[PDB]
């Protein structure tokens, strides 16, 4: 099956049949536990929301591409409200070249270490075969409103042997989803008075994409394969006036329309596979070096996250992340039949961001301990790791899986992560599954870097109105989560039905502080020896929730499938508030008829649950009016079909969203002076939209 308890594999053959626009979010987040989410509950940086596992949170949603880690949204800042400008990390590799991906959600994923605490999505890349195989795909979609961006989409694949013991897979992408016009939400706002009238909340970015990946595998001896392969990707947004808090100025306006944020992506890996008696062995060396060009930004209250027309141009920041792994997988005849596995891994994460650390201490006083101007650029971290899986048979149809993972952090110390994990046949068709781990959260290098500075004059102040400073904090504690999951499935000829419950204990939770450790001294005016908040680890959260799945042959030529997500509870245990904002559940319904040998056809339906803002704001205090609002629950249906012309030859075509359902983003979730919250309004949902696709290949 697609969908075991607490996992779940996309094919090739479902990317045909649920086009992607571009970022493979889009199909990702109908896999059951999974939402297309922020990291907090702001909104800021609504319509930029990414992977969520379990209501964890983005964060901590660990993307993989063929079992090597995307460190690249860490180059971003990482702003007062845990969000960053960033689209995430699914959009590196295009659609067409996948073979598969993989979701391993809660106590299965905890063995993967760090910042997996969500789960992993494993993004796996089509190889070469014992012939030359290729492919050129083509996809383009055409919205009923104009407003919103179309997207255009072509790659290729390339792949065979040179020599009995050489393999390559090449493939190349070019791609562009365009803007939604800058005044796509013109009448669909918050309420914006006094300075902030006129102010828009923004519509999707567009963005341009070019991917270029070089494979080759060297089998030396029967035994024995060496990888290297080396990927470069850029993508460049096109700005449609996306800020912070949806305040505006000139520089904002100017740049409608152009490219003000530049990733570079660039990976080198060099893999050794073996195969012998004894059993299986396999390490990598990743490279991955990231460019996050972008326009200057303001560090301080409503000026963090809007162009700083005072340091107007371009900065560069780089992140250089460097991966080594080593396992190996041994069979045991013993007492009990069992598979063991034994691995390190080492990890380096440099940093060179030459704007975060820039907030001057002018205004709200100095800081003992931190210079005012011209400090560091440069945050690292090293994370080694040794872990074992036990991979035991009690008896034919059971599975008990112990592992120990143990992490030495450099700076937050050490980590144990201990995993169990059972699989029971009750029966030939049902199978019953419970899992309890404790996963690890190792701090991002902007909460753990007390060069790291935020300012505000008071409206983002914790329990207060006077200026106060956000500070890094080198002395925090790693997050940590027990995952517990209960699941069953009952499996046999095709009928899937599966139900599970999870529980992940959240502790430790890195936010933004509710008290001052301390107050600056000096500065100007009301504005003098602001109070001092550093990031801080919330005692306690919890999230709460139910995956499910069911899979009826309704005929031979006939499929209907269904994935369930719903969320009971999100709660940090400390304020009360939520942690992300989710739809209360998601039912994603597919209908498959192959209707002729040749001809397929699709049917799709997604529901949504309500949605709720956050109660409490940047104060603690409760909000009121518009940030109170509700999202209605609401469903998009979609019709498709792929004709295929010959063995080269396939054709698709389709519409989203049949029945013109439309959501705008009116703002953030809460008040602000001038703008009005939007409560639970904070992304654009587009409506209707044709799309056609063409695959040629051998
Ligand atoms: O969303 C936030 N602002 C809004 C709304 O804020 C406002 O409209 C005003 N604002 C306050 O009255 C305020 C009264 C008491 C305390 C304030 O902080 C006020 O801002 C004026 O500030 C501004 O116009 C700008 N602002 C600064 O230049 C600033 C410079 C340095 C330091 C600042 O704090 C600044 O605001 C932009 O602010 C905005 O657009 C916002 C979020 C998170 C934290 C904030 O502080 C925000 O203000
Ligand atoms: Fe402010």
């Amino acid at each position: 099956t697609k969908q075991a308890p607490g996992v779940s594999i996309i094919t090739a053959e479902d990317i045909a049949k649920r086009p992607p626009s571009n970022d493979l979010s889009q199909i990702i987040r109908t896999m059951p536990g999974v939402n297309l989410t922020g990291n907090s509950s702001s909104g800021q940086r609504g319509n930029n929301r990414q992977i969520d596992i379990r209501g964890m949170g983005p964060e901590n949603t660990l993307i993989l591409v063929d079992g090597k880690p995307v460190s690249s949204r860490n180059s971003v800042r990482y702003g007062w409200r845990g969000e960053r400008d960033s689209r995430g990390d699914t959009n590196w590799v295009p659609a067409d070249q996948v073979e598969r991906i993989e979701v391993i959600r809660g106590p299965a994923a905890a063995r993967y270490g760090n910042g997996a605490a969500g789960g992993v999505v494993n993004i796996i890349t089509k190889q070469a075969g014992a012939e030359t195989h290729g492919n050129l795909s083509v996809y383009s979609n055409f919205p009923q409103h104009k407003a919103e961006g179309a997207s255009e989409r072509m790659s290729f694949g390339l792949n065979g042997p040179l020599t009995e013991n050489l393999s390559y897979r090449v493939y190349g992408n070019i791609a562009k989803t365009d803007s939604d016009d800058w005044d796509i939400n013109a009448g669909h706002e918050s309420n914006r008075t006094g300075k902030q009238a006129g102010t828009l909340p923004a519509g999707r970015e567009g963005v341009r994409n070019k991917d270029i990946d070089g494979l080759l595998s060297w089998r030396l001896t029967p035994e024995q394969t060496l990888e290297f392969e080396a990927g470069f990707s850029r993508q460049g947004n096109i700005y449609t006036g996306d800020t912070q808090n949806t305040n505006s100025n000139n520089y904002v306006k100017q740049m409608l329309g152009h490219e003000t944020n530049r990733m570079y992506r660039e990976t080198y890996s060099v893999t050794h596979r073996g195969e012998w008696d004894f059993g299986s062995s396999l390490a990598y060396l990743q490279y991955e070096k990231t460019r996050n060009s972008r326009i200057n930004e303001g560090l301080a209250g409503g000026t963090e996250g809007i162009f700083d027309p005072n340091n107007a141009g371009f900065y560069t920041a780089t992140l250089r992340d460097l991966t080594a792994h080593g396992e190996v997988n041994l069979p045991l005849h013993l007492g009990y039949e069992q598979t063991l596995t034994l691995g390190s891994e080492w990890t380096e994460q440099k940093l060179d961001d030459p704007s975060s650390n820039t907030q001057n201490t002018e205004e709200g006083g100095s800081i003992p301990g931190l210079a005012g101007k011209n400090r560091s650029s440069s945050s690292s971290a090293r994370i080694f790791s040794l872990f074992a899986e036990d991979n035991i048979e009690l008896m034919p149809g059971t599975m008990l899986t112990p592992g120990l993972r143990w992490d030495h952090h450099d700076i937050v110390g050490d980590n144990w992560s201990p995993s169990l994990n059972l699989s029971h046949a009750l029966t030939e068709r049902v199978t019953l599954k419970a899992g309890i781990a404790r996963a690890y959260k190792a701090p991002n290098l902007y909460q753990l870097n007390p060069d790291y500075l935020l300012y505000s004059a008071g409206q983002g102040c914790y329990g207060q109105s006077t200026s106060c400073y956000l500070r890094g904090n080198d002395g925090l504690k790693a997050e940590t989560s027990v995952n517990k999951e209960l699941g069953i499935e009952y499996s046999h000829d095709g009928l899937v039905a599966g139900l599970t419950y999870f529980r992940n204990d959240y502790k430790n939770k890195i936010e933004s502080g509710l008290s001052p450790v301390d107050h600056a001294s000096g500065g100007k005016g009301d504005y003098a020896n602001a109070a001092i908040y550093q990031w801080e680890n919330v005692p306690k959260a919890v999230v709460e929730g139910l995956e499910g799945t069911l899979t009826l042959p309704l005929a031979d030529g006939l499929k209907w499938s269904n994935n369930l997500t719903y969320m009971l509870q999100s709660k940090n245990k400390e304020t009360g508030d939520v942690l992300s904002v989710t739809p209360r559940y998601t039912l994603n319904s597919m209908l498959d008829w192959q209707a002729t040998d040749d001809l397929s056809l699709q049917a799709t339906v997604t529901w949504y649950g309500k949605q709720k803002p956050k109660k409490y704001d940047y104060h603690g205090d409760r909000v009121t009016g518009s940030a109170n609002d509700q999202l209605s629950p609401y469903a998009i249906a979609g019709l498709g079909g792929t004709y295929r012309l010959s063995k080269n030859l396939s054709l698709g075509a389709g519409v989203d969203n049949l029945f013109d359902k439309r959501l705008f983003r009116a703002g953030n979730a809460q008040g602000v002076v001038g703008i009005d919250g939007a409560g639970a309004a904070t992304y654009n949902e587009p409506g209707r939209t044709f799309y056609t696709s063409l695959t040629a290949s051998f």
